[PDB]
């Protein structure tokens, strides 16, 4: 346990650093951080406006010999301005661009929606979206080597197989909001059934490491409460993308690998209350194609 | 050529007529198949559980030996019945399949139905066995990798069940073959099967005379202003959505009139009175409606489709 196997034959690390939208300086002191500490997965999004930064902390570790290129594990992610086909591989470019890679390992579309390109979330910018066109351009992406592997995030199982149904090369992963919080059992299945990969993201929740099945289990195995949620999620066959910039944590949510949560202990995670946290509200609205979370998520709530 | 063939997502090419075969009395269905080849049909469909591949494997040795056709000229389809989905048992009934047809290979295999029973036994309700339709189809794939199948593909799927197949599918279902004729248009299934590079093929495409499909006055009103008659219209429509059909005629003469459906063409004007007939499912599947089964209603089976 270490890496899981994409549908491509590609092993993904099951722990990867997942990065957001923060002050100048930290994501990339943070990637830095977590290469030299043993992470081999990076997760990042043009839509954080970091690539940039990214790139000069993944140029600082090869340059010094921490790591070669194929090494790492680099996911980017297509943005909801961009899913128009013309706009897709000029997307990719970009965010290769700001990286300074030649390749992507994953490129996700970010979201099931869309809007004009250039505009923000506003109802006056919502289209109505063509995930086949998009995928189909996707697929040139892959096929042209720019991405060596391309999924989605945030698709229900209904969506995913939507897709799956219409798609030569198919989505290797669906990268979704999952932790002991919201286990996301349905799309779990779902994706063994296809061959998907789930790759959780928001493994923390910060409630959920409040749980007392969580702290419990915790105080018996002699680990902390994020390293038992992040290794529920791998013991469920799932990569996880903890977000840190604290190396101590950063360290210690890598150590996950080599010990395991018995079955006793694993049943009693049935015995947490189940909530989706990020809900989505901000594509949910009288004027988009989403009118309600359950369309959204199709039932997934 | 002119909608002469379709292509499969293989690649090959399926004749847009072929004979549609049925269970009849000794001999019937053999003399058919040879006078619809040499008439000119490159399609014979088949199903073992009608029991007549063997008489069908005699009419096509009689073609093949006396010269009207070779083996490579036709596009030869049977299909898995209900009581043989069981892994073990797929490989098995395809051989059976091409025992009888004395055929080396099928052109084109598919599931019956979404629905199975107990090996050898018929459709009552101490019989049913909870479909398992992925691991039926993992056992088709194995047919189509050892070439026994050219091509696999299924029958009398829902759009929703077709693309639930899809989605776990490594080779892709090449046929969703249904009851498709003006009476029962299939939009839904149509518009999926084209965003899935799934073939339709339309079987019952008269309405099974032996109905009223033939009669409505829509089809009269176009035969008539189009100088051919009602069945031609009723086939040229779904050569004309691009559907293959099946007609079941045995007579010499709707034989060949069956095969002239390429040359002229349904107008816009026209084709938008299809809309006007009243639609209505004609094979309900109501053999597999149980409470015992997994399709309590009519309307799970046909996933909304009705
Ligand atoms: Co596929």
């Amino acid at each position: 346990a270490r890496h899981f196997v994409l549908n491509t034959g590609a092993k993904i690390p099951s722990v990867g650093l997942g990065t957001w939208q923060s002050d100048p300086g930290v994501v990339g002191d943070a990637v830095y951080t977590a290469v030299k500490a043993g992470y081999r997965h990076i997760d990042c999004a043009k839509v954080y406006g970091n690539e940039k930064e990214i790139g000069l902390a993944l140029k600082k570790l090869f340059e010094e010999g921490v790591v070669k290129r194929e090494d790492l594990f680099i996911t980017s992610k297509l943005w909801n301005d961009r899913h128009a086909p013309e706009d897709v591989p000029e997307a990719l470019n970009e965010s290769l661009t700001d990286l300074q890679l030649d390749y992507l390992d994953l490129y996700l579309i970010h979201w099931p929606f869309r809007v004009k390109k250039g505009t923000n979330t506003s109802p006056e910018n919502f289209i109505t979206p063509d995930i086949p066109a998009t995928w189909g351009a996707m697929e040139k992406c892959y096929d042209a080597g720019k991405a060596r592997a391309i999924g989605v995030s945030n698709f229900s199982s209904k969506k995913l197989g939507d897709l799956l149904a219409v798609a030569r090369v198919h989505p290797a992963v669906d990268q979704v909001e999952c932790h002991p919080g919201w286990q996301q059992t349905k799309l779990h299945n779902f994706c063994q059934s296809t061959g998907v990969h789930l790759t959780a993201y928001s493994p923390l929740g910060g409630n959920v490491l409040k749980e007392p099945v969580i702290i419990s289990i915790a105080e018996k195995l002699g680990k902390t409460p994020a390293q038992v949620a992040l290794r529920w999620n791998i013991q469920m066959g799932h990569s996880v993308l903890p977000k840190s910039t604290n190396e101590e944590r950063i360290k210690q949510n890598l150590d996950v690998y080599d010990w395991s949560i018995p079955d006793d202990l694993l049943a009693k995670f049935s015995e947490i209350k189940q909530a989706r946290l990020l809900r989505g509200n901000f594509i949910v609205n009288p004027q988009s194609v989403y009118k309600t979370h359950e369309e959204l998520w199709d039932g997934e709530l």
